C-alpha cells in the first residue's frame, strides 16, 4: 500500500503464506475450523520470528569473532510495547505480510491488537531504555540489554467510579513468541549469609542461593539486519528442600523476586523485596559479563572491553559486585581493582526530585549484603580522604559529600556511590545537566568536573514515526525519501515546503485522518462521543504532582466557566484528553485522576456546553496506547513546574508527529523551542530563576487566590461540592494542598497559562497558519532522535564508533 | 538394524534430517558450533512430534463428526515416563530417526537419555492409568485421561550416608515439547462460600475463584493413527487483587493448588490441600466433559454419551458435583439426576489395606465445599432408607453401611459414597475382588449384587516389551510376527518353541546382553561393581511394609551368614537388588532402605564372600529405570503377605521379560501362577485362609525366634550392632516391631521363603531347564496385556466396542 512500508513481492508473500500455514498447523496445533484471531496472531508472529532468528545467530557469530568493546545497559525497566509491528518495519516485512494475512482472508491490523504489550517500566526511564536498544541496534553497536523479567509487569489501569482501579497485568498468560530461555546459563545469586576474615581475603559464607535464569529476546537493527539481544532474568530456587510438602511451595519465596514490577514512578520505597532485585540483576549481569569477557588473565583491558551504563541508580550495587568480584574472588589489589571498575562504570541521573533519591538504610545492607556494605564503607573512606585532601578543613563538604549519611537511621546514598564509582555522570537534557552541576552535585562537580556530561535524551522514530504514524512517513519520503527514517536531521529540508500548498494540505489531511480513527477507536473502545472536528488537547504521562495534570484541571474549569457565563458567544471546539497511571500508595495522584473524571461528570452533560468542551480520561495509557492517540494530538501539554521534569520525552513524540506543545522551559522544552524557534512554540510560566525568587520569598497561594477572581470561584466550587454533589468535600485534600502546601506552584503559572491557551484557540482558527507552524516543528525535530542520543554516548562515554553497515545478509 | 523397529526408507530419512535441523534452527536458535546434548534431543523431540500432529488433528475432528460415547478416566495421578522412544514406537519411526540420527552424527541411545520423566505418580496406581491410555488409543476409544499437571511430580531420591534424602523434581525446567497450553479453555473452579436456600432452588454463593487452565499431551495408538488426549489442569488465579505488591505476591496462594503431587503410597492423609486438589481436577473436568456433551437439552442420553472411570476414591467428589450441577445448574429433579450419575459413573478399587481409605473430616468439607456436604447428607440419607427397607430392623448394618462415620470426629467415608453413586464396582485381581465382596464391602454387595465386578490389572506390551526389550521382541517377532504386539495372547504360540535349541539360546542370549548393559550402567552411573554371571535378583517398587522388602532382607542376611559358616562350600552367585522410594513421613519405610544399605556396607566389603553375593540399592527407581533393570532381571520378588497387593503390575511386567517369579499367593500372582502352571513359578508361603487362622489364633512372633536358630542370629545381629558399628541400636524400632507389632507376620513365612529361594538356586545351577521354564511364563504372559483389560472395561462396565481399526491415515 504505502512506500515506507517495504515491497510485498511474489515469492515472499508466497513463502508468508506458506509459513503461515505450517505454523498454525504445527505450532499451535489448529486448523482453519477453530483456529481464533488469537491463534491467527500466533501464527503470524512466529512467521515473523522465523526471519529473525538467521541474523540474530550470525550477528552475535560476528560479535565473537570481531571481538568489539561490548556495551551492557543495566536497567530494572524496559518498557518494550508490542513486537510484532515493529519486527515488521525493521525487517521492511510489513507490505510483504499485510499482502499474505490479506490472501488469506485476514486484517493483519485486527491481529496486531491482539499482542499483549511488554510493559516492563514504569513511563519515561523505562520507555528510554527500550528507544536505546532500537538505535543501539541501528548503529550497530555490540549492545546488550540487561533486566528482569517480571510476570507481572505494570499494572492495568481499570476506572471504576471514577477511582483508579488496579489490576494484574498478567502478560505472559497466553505465551511470549519472542522470548528464548536459556536454561543452559542459569547463574547462582547470594543473600544473608556473613563475612569471614581468612589469612588471603574475605569471604562471604552461609548464603542463601537464588537461581538467575536468563530469557532472550531479539533486538533489530532498522534495515541493517544487525539483532541485538536483551537478556532478562528470571528467579529459580535451587532444588536442594509439612517438611517435604511445606518445603517444595516455599520455594515461591525465593521466585517472588522477579514477581512484580514496582509501580513506583519518581518516587523512592525501600523495601527488601526491591532490593533483592536490584541485586540480583546487578550479580547475575556482572558473572556474565565476566564470563564473556573470559572467552576471546588481565583485567586492565576489561575497560577496553567492557562499557557498563547504569540506568539511574537502580543497578548500582555494580560497582561495589564488580569490586568484590575482582578483590575477593579475582584477588586484585584494590586500587587496581578500583581503577577498572571506575573506568568501566558510567552513570545516567534521572531527576532532581528528592523523593526519588534512592537512600538505602544501612541495616537493611548489613543483613542482605553484608560484604557489599564493608565494600562500600571502604570506599567512602578513601573517597573521603580525596576530598579532605583537596579542600582542607572543609568538614561541612565532608559530611554533605559522604556516601553514608548520618541522621535517624544511617543510609546510604546511592547516587554518591554511582558518581564516586563512574567516569562520567550525565544528565538528561541541557538544563538538568546545568542543574545538576550548579546544585545537589555541585560539590562532585567542583572536585570532579571532567565527570560531568549532558546527554539530551530522545526517542526512535521507527516507532514513534514509521510504525505509529504511516500516513506521516509516507507524505514526508514522497518529497524527500527514506534516508531520514534513520537519519532524522534530514526532516530539516521540510522547511522548504513550508510554502507548498501540496503538502500544507497533506499534512493537515494526515491529521484529520488519525483524529477520526482515534475518534473511532474511542468509540469501538469505551463508547464516548468526541467530536473530531474539534481541537484535541492532550496530556498523558504518569500522574504526578510535578507534572501538574492539576494546572491542566484548572484550565478546564475556567473554561467551563466562561461558556456558561456567555453561552452563546463562539469559542473554539476542544476535546481535552487526560491520561496516565497513578503509583497505587500515591494518595494525591489517585485523587487527581477521581478530579477529571468529575470534571467529565459535569461537562460533558450540561446541555448548554454541547459538543464545545469535552472532558475524557484515557484509561490504561501505556505504550500501544500512545501509539494511537500521539499521532491524533493537536496540542501537546507539557507544563511541569520549571526545573522538575529532568527531560521528558513524551513531548519528543509530540513534536515528531505534528502537534503544536504548549509548556513552560523545563527539561528538553527549552531545546525543542531552541530547535524550532520560540515563536513556533508556545512558552508561559516561571522560568528556574523565577521559582527560585518565589521560593526565597516564601510561596503563598493565598495571594493569587486574593487577585484572581476567576481562579477564586473555581476554588470555592471544588470546596462547596459542586463537582461532587452527594460528597460535598470530596476534594477537600485537593484544595487544602493547593492553598496550604504546594510544592509546585500551581496557582503560581495560572494566569500566564490560561492567557496562553487563548492564543492557541486563536491560532487553531486559522486552518493555513496552524499547520505551517506544525511543519517548522516536525522539521527542526530530528536533534530528539535517540540515534543522535547514542551516538554522543557512543563517542563520548562508551568510546566506540556507531556505524550503518549492512550487515553481510540474513 | 532391528525388524519390529519399522523401516527406514530414504524419502523418511531425508526428510527427517531436514527438519532435525529446521528446529535446531528456527525452534531452539542454535547452530551446530554450540549445540549441546540436550539441543540436540530437543531438536528430535520437536521432529517426532510434528508427526504426530496431523494425526492429532483429525482423530480429534473424527470424534466430533461420529459422535461415539466417549471415556473419560479421572485420576490423579498419570505415571507417564518418557514420552519420545514411546512415540517413535507408535509411530513405526525407530528406525528411521535412529538412522537419520546417525547420519547426523548422533547417537540417538544418548539422546534419549536427556528426556526427564514425566513422573506425575506414586506407583502402581499411576502408571496402570498410563498402561490405560495406551491401550485405549491403540484400542480406538474415543477417550481422554484428565489430571492435574504439577509442577512437581514425585520426589527424586539421593542416598546420603545411605539414608534417603528427597529433592524436588522440576521436570518442566527445560521444558516440555510434547504438551500444548490451551489457555483458551480455561475454567473456573468454586472454593468455600455459603449455601443459600432461594424460592426455587439452593445457591452457593460468596466463593472463592481458582481458574483451571488445560494442557494437552497426545497419546498414540499403535500404528493405528489414533491420536487421542490426556488433558491436565493447571491452577491460575484471577486477575481481579503492601497492599498492591503482596496482593500480586498472593496469587501465588491459589496457584499452588497445582503446585506438587502428594507423595504417599497407599496411604492417606487428609490435608486440606489434597482435598483441594481431589476437587479442582473433578470441577473443572466436569464443566469441560459437560461442555463438550452439549456439543453434537435432555440429560437422559448423557449415560448413553459419557462414561466417567474413577481411579480409586481420590476423584470421588465427582458424584457429588455431578449432582450438584444437575440440580442446581441444569435444574433437574434429584431422581433423574441421581439415575444419570449412577449410569455414568464407576469405581475402581486399588486396596483393602485401611491406612489408605480416605475418610474425610466432615468439618474440612463443611468449610471447603459446603454444598457437597449437603448433597452427600443427602445421598446417604436416601441410600440408608433402601438399606432399612430391604434388611428391615438390621440397625447395625445401617451404621455399618452410611457413608457418614460417627466417632471423635465425624468423617465422610469416600469409598462407601462411590459404591452408592456407581453403577459398577470393581477389584483388581480375581483374588482381591473375592476378598471385597466377601469383607470391606460384604455389606454393599449383599444388596447390589449386580455392582461388583473384577478386571485383573494389566500392562502394555509397548512399552514393557518392545519399548524397554527390543532383543526379545525381534527374536519372538522372528518366529511368530510382529501381531502379537497388538495382541499378547499369540506369545501362546511360543510354546511350540520350548524344545527348540535356538530359540532356548536366543532367549539365554538376549537376557544376557541385557545383564551386561544393565551392569555396564550401574558403573558408568553411579560406579559399581556387579558380576553378570551372577543370578540378577530384584525387588523394585515402592517402600512399605506390606511388600515386605524386610523378609527379603532376611534372607540376604541368611545367605551371607551362611558363606561365613562355610566359606568353601559352593553357592550360586547372586546380586541382590532393591529399589523403591520411601514418602517422605514413613518413618519405618526410611528405616527399610537405611537397614538395606547398611547391609550392603558389610556384605559387599567382606573378603570371604568374594563376588558371590552383592546387595546393591538402586537409588531413584522410577519408569524410566524400571524399563532398565526389569529387562536385566532373572528373579522377580514379589513377596507381599497373602491379602495386601490388591494385583501389583510389576510382577506382570517381569513375567513378559524373562525373568522367573518367587512370590506368595496374592494379588495377580495367582492368576500368573495359574496361566503359566504351578510348576513354572515359585511359590510359597501362608495363603490368606492361613493369614487369617492366625491372626484368630494371635500371631506372637517369639514363637518363631524361639524355634528358628538362623532367625535368632539374625535378630540378634541387628540389635547387637553388627550392621551399625557405631550406632548399636539404630535398629531398634525394626527389630521391635518384627518381635512385638508385625501387621505383615514377615516371621511367618521366613522359613517357607528361605527353601523356596533354595530350590531356585537349584534351578539357576541348569541354565537349559531354568531358560525352558522362562519360555513357558513369557509364553504364558498374553492375559497380562492391558489392552485384554481394557476391552473388559469397555464391554461389561462403559458399554463400547474396542476396534483395531487404522484410522483414515495422517
Ligand atoms: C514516552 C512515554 C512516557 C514518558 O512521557 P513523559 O511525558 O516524558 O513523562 C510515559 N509513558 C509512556 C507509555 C510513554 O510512551
Ligand atoms: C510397574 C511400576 C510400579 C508398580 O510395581 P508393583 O511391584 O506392582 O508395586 C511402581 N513403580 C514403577 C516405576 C513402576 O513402573
Amino acid at each position: 500500500q504505502i512506500s515506507v512500508r517495504g515491497l510485498a513481492g511474489v515469492e515472499n508473500v508466497t513463502e508468508l503464506k506458506k509459513n503461515f500455514n505450517r505454523h498454525l498447523h504445527f505450532t499451535l496445533v489448529k486448523d482453519r475450523n477453530v483456529a481464533t484471531p488469537r491463534d491467527y496472531y500466533f501464527a503470524l508472529a512466529h512467521t515473523v520470528r522465523d526471519h529473525l532468528v538467521g541474523r540474530w545467530i550470525r550477528t552475535q557469530q560476528h560479535y565473537y569473532e570481531k571481538d568489539p568493546k561490548r556495551i551492557y545497559y543495566l536497567s530494572l525497566e524496559f518498557y518494550m510495547g508490542r513486537t510484532l509491528q515493529n519486527t515488521m518495519v525493521n525487517l521492511a516485512l510489513e507490505n510483504a505480510c499485510d499482502e499474505a494475512t490479506y490472501q488469506l482472508g485476514l486484517d493483519m491490523e485486527e491481529l496486531e491488537e491482539i499482542e499483549e504489550d511488554a510493559g516492563l517500566g514504569n513511563g519515561g526511564l523505562g520507555r528510554l531504555a527500550a528507544c536505546f536498544l532500537d538505535s543501539m541496534a541501528t548503529l550497530g553497536l555490540a549492545a546488550y540489554g540487561y533486566g528482569i523479567r517480571y510476570e507481572f509487569g505494570i499494572f492495568n489501569q481499570k476506572i471504576c467510579g471514577g477511582w483508579q482501579m488496579e489490576e494484574a497485568d498478567d502478560w505472559l498468560r497466553y505465551g511470549n513468541p519472542w522470548e528464548k530461555a536459556r536454561p543452559e546459563f542459569t547463574l547462582p545469586v547470594h543473600f544473608y549469609g556473613r563475612v569471614e576474615h581468612t589469612s588471603q581475603g574475605a569471604k562471604w559464607v552461609d548464603t542463601q542461593v537464588v537461581l538467575a535464569m536468563p530469557y532472550d529476546t531479539p533486538v533489530p537493527g532498522y534495515r541493517n539486519n544487525v539483532v541485538n539481544t536483551m537478556r532478562l532474568w528470571s528467579a529459580k530456587a535451587p532444588n536442594d528442600l509439612g517438611g517435604y510438602i511445606q518445603a517444595v511451595l516455599d520455594r515461591n519465596l525465593a521466585e517472588n523476586i522477579s514477581r512484580v514490577l514496582y509501580p513506583n514512578d519518581n518516587f523512592f520505597e525501600g523495601k527488601e523485596l526491591r532490593l533483592k532485585q536490584e541485586y540480583f540483576v546487578v550479580a547475575a549481569t556482572l558473572q556474565d559479563i565476566i564470563r564473556r569477557f573470559k572467552s576471546s588473565t588481565n583485567f586492565d583491558a576489561f575497560p577496553d572491553k567492557v562499557a557498563i551504563q547504569l540506568n539511574d541508580t537502580h543497578p548500582s550495587l555494580a560497582i561495589p559486585e564488580l569490586m568484590r568480584v575482582l578483590v575477593d574472588l579475582e584477588r586484585l589489589d584494590w586500587d587496581k581493582a578500583w581503577e577498572v571498575t571506575v573506568k568501566t562504570c558510567a552513570y545516567t541521573n534521572h531527576t532532581v526530585i528528592p523523593e526519588a533519591l534512592e537512600r538505602w538504610p544501612v541495616h537493611l545492607l548489613e543483613t542482605l549484603l553484608p560484604r557489599h556494605l564493608q565494600i562500600i564503607y571502604e570506599i567512602n573512606q578513601r573517597f573521603l580522604n580525596r576530598v579532605a585532601a583537596a579542600f582542607p578543613g572543609d568538614v561541612d563538604r565532608l559530611r554533605r559529600m559522604s556516601l553514608v549519611e548520618e541522621g535517624a537511621v544511617k543510609r546510604i546514598n546511592m547516587a554518591h556511590l554511582c558518581i564516586a564509582g563512574s567516569h562520567a555522570v550525565n544528565g538528561v537534557a541541557r538544563i538538568h545537566s546545568e542543574i545538576l552541576k550548579k546544585t545537589i552535585f555541585k560539590d562532585f562537580y567542583e572536585l570532579e568536573p571532567h565527570k560531568f556530561q549532558n546527554k539530551t535524551n530522545g526517542i526512535t522514530p521507527r516507532r514513534w514515526l514509521v510504525l505509529c504514524n504511516p500516513g506521516l512517513a509516507e507524505i514526508i519520503a514522497e518529497r524527500i525519501g527514506e534516508e531520514y527514517i534513520s537519519d532524522l536531521d534530514q526532516l530539516r529540508k521540510l522547511l522548504s515546503y513550508v510554502d507548498d500548498e501540496a503538502f500544507i494540505r497533506d499534512v493537515a489531511k494526515v491529521k484529520q485522518e488519525n483524529k477520526l480513527k482515534f475518534a473511532a477507536y474511542l468509540e469501538r473502545e469505551y463508547k464516548v462521543h468526541i467530536n473530531p472536528n474539534s481541537l484535541f488537547d492532550v496530556q498523558v504521562k504518569r500522574i504526578h504532582e510535578y507534572k501538574r495534570q492539576l494546572l491542566n484541571c484548572l484550565h478546564v474549569i475556567t473554561l467551563y466557566n466562561r461558556i456558561k457565563k456567555e453561552p452563546n458567544k463562539f469559542v473554539v471546539p476542544r476535546t481535552v484528553m487526560i491520561g496516565g497511571k497513578a503509583a497505587p500508595g500515591y494518595h494525591m495522584a489517585k485523587m487527581i485522576i477521581k478530579l477529571i473524571t468529575a470534571i467529565g461528570d459535569v461537562v460533558n452533560h450540561d446541555p448548554v456546553v454541547g459538543d464545545r468542551l469535552r472532558v475524557i480520561f484515557l484509561e490504561n495509557y501505556r505504550v500501544s496506547l500512545a501509539e494511537k492517540v500521539i499521532p491524533a494530538a493537536d496540542l501537546s501539554e507539557q507544563i511541569s513546574t520549571a526545573g522538575t521534569e529532568a527531560s521528558g520525552t513524551g513531548n519528543m513524540k509530540f513534536m515528531l508527529n505534528g502537534a503544536l506543545t504548549i509548556g513552560t522551559m523545563d527539561g528538553a522544552n527549552v531545546e525543542m523551542a531552541e530547535e524550532a524557534g520560540e515563536e513556533n512554540f508556545f512558552i508561559f510560566g516561571m522560568r528556574v530563576e523565577d521559582v527560585d525568587r518565589l521560593d526565597q520569598r516564601g510561596y503563598n497561594a493565598q495571594e493569587y487566590y486574593d487577585r484572581i477572581p476567576e481562579l477564586r470561584q473555581i476554588i470555592e466550587q471544588l470546596s462547596s461540592g459542586f463537582f461532587s454533589p452527594k460528597q460535598p468535600d470530596l476534594f477537600k485534600d485537593i484544595v487544602n494542598m493547593l492553598m496550604h502546601h504546594d510544592r509546585f506552584k500551581v496557582f503560581a503559572d495560572y494566569e500566564e497559562y490560561v492567557k496562553c491557551q487563548e492564543r492557541v484557540s486563536a491560532l487553531y482558527k486559522n486552518p493555513r497558519e496552524w499547520t505551517r507552524m506544525v511543519i517548522r516543528n516536525i522539521a527542526t525535530s530530528g536533534k530528539f532522535s535517540s540515534d543522535r542520543t547514542i551516538a554522543q554516548y557512543a563517542r563520548e562515554i562508551w568510546g566506540v564508533e556507531p556505524s550503518r553497515q549492512r550487515l553481510p545478509a540474513p
